[PDB]
């Protein structure tokens, strides 16, 4: 089915294949069948009752390709689906159940769901909504800023944010194994939830990080300022300082490890203030030795 500007057609069970070089200024639904959809243009703010798809791929392992923004709401269906939208967000988007892979070349500032099973989701830009990649073992890759709230969901989950998390945005990788890199600055706050995490930031640290229950491995490279909190929760844990350490930190319950790779024993010895903030750590490294109970040698750092 070719169209220049879509305003509208009706599509069935047969596995479609729907090419429009302008806009989509109507309902779009492909319904059942492995469908592919190619649109040059806008997906538009459609009229749709509230939480009504504009362009509903099906049931179905449906393939969609958007060039422009997307304006009006993308529901990929069941299936594993495949999205790629080259531009702009701002309408919800959601993979639903199955193994979806959702790129999102710009911005993205509707919320998406990436719903059940084991999603793919890629942000070129910034995510400035909420971003739910729900169960399943998902994998979030952002190129600019979290300033909204990503939910990771239950299952062994990854998340690389390319810039910072400002200080609104919140990455809580909730149930399961996971895994976060920030290379960016950490202003707002990350949540490791159950499970045994990996958190590491490559920038300065203002915000909260939260290992949560389970044996967690936080690792710091930059500053961290004096109104910063990490707290390693329940469970055996390790932080890694690689840079001055202002903020306040607990291992909490359970034997808790703590490397501060820019103290040599001579600053730790003569800084009353940093050894009451590091205090309540079962086990203390600095750079050139141990001070406190017996630490892992942490050559790696
Ligand atoms: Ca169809
Ligand atoms: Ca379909
Ligand atoms: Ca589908
Ligand atoms: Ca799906
Ligand atoms: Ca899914
Ligand atoms: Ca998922
Ligand atoms: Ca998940
Ligand atoms: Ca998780
Ligand atoms: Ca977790
Ligand atoms: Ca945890
Ligand atoms: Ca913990
Ligand atoms: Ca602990
Ligand atoms: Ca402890
Ligand atoms: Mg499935
Ligand atoms: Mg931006
Ligand atoms: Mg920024």
């Amino acid at each position: 089915h070719s169209f220049d500007h879509y305003i509208g057609s009706a599509f069935d069970a047969s596995n479609n294949n729907v090419a429009v070089t302008g806009n989509v200024s109507a309902t779009l639904n492909v319904l059942a069948g492995d469908d592919k959809v190619s649109i040059d243009g806008n997906v538009e703010d459609v009229l749709v009752a509230a939480n009504v798809a504009v362009l509903d791929m099906g049931t179905g392992n449906d393939q969609l390709y958007v060039a422009g923004d997307v304006l009006g709401k993308i529901d990929a269906g069941t299936g594993n689906d495949e999205i790629y939208i080259k531009g702009d967000v701002s309408a919800a988007v959601d993979a639903g159940t199955g193994n979806d892979e959702v790129y999102i070349g710009g911005n993205l500032s509707g919320d998406l769901d990436a719903g059940t099973d084991n999603d793919n989701i890629q942000i070129g830009g910034d995510v400035n909504a909420a971003l739910n990649a729900g169960t399943g073992n998902d994998n979030l890759i952002i190129g600019h800023d979290v300033s909204g709230i990503v939910n990771m969901g239950t299952d062994n989950d990854t998340v690389e944010v390319g810039r910072t998390i400002n200080a609104s945005g919140k990455v809580l990788l909730d149930t399961g194994d996971d895994s976060l890199l920030v290379s960016g600055d950490l202003f707002g706050e990350v949540d490791g939830g159950t499970g045994n995490d990996t958190i590491i930031i490559a920038g300065k640290v203002s915000g909260n990080i939260q290992g949560g229950t389970g044996n967690d491995i936080v690792r710091v490279q930059s500053q961290v300022w004096a109104e910063a909190n990490i707290s390693l929760g329940t469970g055996d844990d390790v932080l890694i300082v690689e840079h001055e350490l202002h903020g306040t930190v607990a291992g909490n319950e359970g034997d808790d490890s703590i490397y501060l790779k820019f103290y040599t024993k001579e600053q730790y010895n003569n800084n009353s203030d940093l050894r009451n903030r590091v205090a309540n750590f079962e086990h203390i490294r600095v750079s050139d030795g141990v001070v406190k109970g017996s630490p892992a040698d942490f050559a790696d750092y």
